[PDB]
């Protein structure tokens, strides 16, 4: 945990200043509410098991961001090839997450931060 | 609260300024009254869960104003969008809620303040 990791002179990760596991949990829930409320991305999602990819994604966000726990999901280009997504349906993807991280009470500064971990997978992503 | 903040040398808010929260939360009531009363705006509203509004409403000017909690709502261009609101309407909302704020005593310089906050949300609501 964030002690261990003090006491070894280890710098504060992403995921440990913005709270870990549960703050994760969190911000990926209000991050799909946002995602299926809107017209725009919510039939991507039609197919979809909501239940297992929230999950999914909690273990990716948190690899992504320092956390201890595996993400044992399928590789990004594998997923998202061949789904018709654009650079368009990708920043109003991180347009909800950021969303998410504002409303969870995340410094914009560390939003900031997270957007550039995450801005370049768009290149997986996207059609 | 305002108590905690002033310990913490935090400048005041037009949040605390005008009585936090709960002056919100009376403000926005009236602004609907006034709003709904409206024949150019009340058709807008025809469905709408007001409860829910009122309470993202309260969020919003909270934060908007320097608040301590965050917005946690849907921002404004999307929840906006293809409702072909206008100047006009954004114009007389704004007015609305200018009354309001003067109904329930906030001072007309600190109501100049508030709108000074506002009237730049027009390019997302608009
Ligand atoms: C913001 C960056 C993104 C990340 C980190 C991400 C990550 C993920 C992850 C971890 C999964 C689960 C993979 C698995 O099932 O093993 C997934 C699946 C999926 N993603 Fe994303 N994604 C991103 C952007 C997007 C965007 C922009 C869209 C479409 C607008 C999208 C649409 C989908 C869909 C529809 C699935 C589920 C496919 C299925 O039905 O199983 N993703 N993504
Ligand atoms: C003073 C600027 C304004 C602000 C701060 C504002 C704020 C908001 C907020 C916070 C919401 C709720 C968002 C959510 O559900 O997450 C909302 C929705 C809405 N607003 Fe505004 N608004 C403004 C101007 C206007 C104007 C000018 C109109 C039309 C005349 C309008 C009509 C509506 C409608 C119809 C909804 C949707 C209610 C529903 O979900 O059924 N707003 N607005
Ligand atoms: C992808 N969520
Ligand atoms: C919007 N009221
Ligand atoms: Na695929």
């Amino acid at each position: 945990g964030l002690l261990s990791r003090l006491r070894k002179r280890e710098p504060i990760s992403i995921y440990d200043k913005i709270g870990g596991h549960e703050a994760i949990e969190v911000v990926v829930e209000d991050f799909f509410v946002r995602v299926l409320a809107d017209d725009q991305l919510s039939a991507f999602f039609s197919g979809t098991n909501m239940s297992r990819l929230k999950g999914k994604q909690v273990e990716f966000f948190a690899a992504a961001l320092g956390g201890p726990e595996p993400y044992t999901g399928a590789p990004m280009k594998q997923v998202h090839q061949g789904r018709g997504i654009t650079m368009h349906h990708f920043s109003l993807v991180a347009g909800h997450l950021a969303d998410a991280l504002t409303a969870a009470g995340v410094p914009s500064e560390t939003i900031t931060e997270i957007l550039g971990v995450i801005a370049p997978l768009a290149v997986d992503v996207t059609s």
